């Protein structure tokens, strides 16, 4: 997250670290969102590479022990059956794990609360985008999760010439923009949390950046609409 401000450790129980074997020990890749207690949601293109993945609920920092974190490995990979790793612009870009147990709730590890199907933010609704993704363009990672303020773009707006034009789909959500906040590599597959009817619901899940850099002036950071894919997502989680 660029521009972003460290998260307080109980503000985003559902955050999620998804890491690779690297070695003798372990590396964060991507975020994820904690849907049920065996249950991750995160982007299609972190799982890609054929590595070892296990998550970590209940992180803040990736360097330190807080005394709160839970280690599970990921027992089974569902991509969307129509996700493309040579096309990322088309969308899909979605994948649930199965982790090999459940975890244990409490304030630091929440399930994350998902849109009602169909659900579309009105332009300018006000969203938090969380993660340990770099903190500059070609920067590092963060060591602590941090969070960044990012207003929706409206597809219309979003999908305009002078922003991403036809890049964008209207599977996804934009959020962002100023030049100053963003996500960056690391933060995809985490959540976009929107705040709706005086609850956050995780509205989007982190997809992707302009080439040109993360924070890019009229190049929002782009998510997938969690709330396109609800039937989806139960009919994994129900024949799995
Ligand atoms: C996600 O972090 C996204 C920017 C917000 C990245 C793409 N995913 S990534 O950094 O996890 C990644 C990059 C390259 C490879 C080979 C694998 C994963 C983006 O650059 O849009
Ligand atoms: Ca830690």
């Amino acid at each position: 997250v660029v521009g972003g401000t460290e998260a307080q450790r109980n503000s985003w129980p559902s955050q999620i670290s998804l890491q690779y074997r690297s070695g003798s020990s372990w590396a964060h890749t991507c975020g994820g969102t904690l849907i049920r207690q065996n249950w991750v949601m995160t982007a299609a293109h972190c799982v890609d590479r054929e590595l070892t993945f296990r998550v970590v609920v209940g992180e803040h920092n990736l360097n330190q022990n807080n005394g709160t974190e839970q280690y599970v490995g990921v027992q089974k990979i569902v991509v969307h059956p129509y996700w493309n790793t040579d096309d990322v612009a088309a969308g899909y870009d979605i994948a649930l794990l199965r982790l090999a147990q459940s975890v244990t709730l409490n304030s630091y590890v929440q399930l994350g609360v998902l849109p009602r199907a169909g659900t579309i933010l009105a332009n300018n609704s006000p969203c938090y985008i969380t993660g340990w993704g770099l903190t500059r363009t070609n920067g590092q990672l963060a060591q602590t999760l941090q969070q960044a303020y990012l207003p929706t773009v409206d597809y219309a707006i979003c999908s305009s010439s002078s922003y991403w034009g036809s890049t964008v789909k209207n599977s996804m959500v934009c959020a962002g923009g100023d030049g100053v906040r963003s996500g960056c590599q690391g933060d995809s597959g985490g959540p976009l949390h929107c705040l709706v009817n005086g609850q956050y619901a995780v509205h989007g899940v982190t997809s992707f950046v302009s080439r040109l850099g993360c924070n890019v002036t009229r190049k929002p950071t782009v998510f997938t609409r969690v709330s396109a894919y609800i039937s989806w997502i139960n009919n994994v989680i129900a024949s799995n």
